[PDB]
């Protein structure tokens, strides 16, 4: 005779955030010239999948 | 977020001299013919560079 069984998978969430205020950002450009939007966005996209 | 340092350098100084009076100086010239003069100066520029 035989026999059947049966299994099953699901998946899970992941979130991150990043901050920084205005006149942090006007400083930083008058000052050294760097944009720290992007520097927060690549170092989350870095991040994401270095902890996974 | 992130953070920012900050190091600094800054150089010395070295001095070295040579004397050779007069009366020995022809005294050993007469007697052997030597250059006091030239061997002191030798002597000066290669133990600057060992030193360090």
């Amino acid at each position: 005779n035989h026999e059947m069984k049966k299994y099953t998978l699901f998946p899970s969430q992941f979130v991150i955030a990043a901050e920084h205020t205005v006149q942090a950002a006007y400083e930083a450009q008058r000052e050294f010239g760097l944009d720290l939007g992007s520097l927060q966005f690549r170092t989350l996209k870095e991040y994401l999948s270095h902890e996974q």
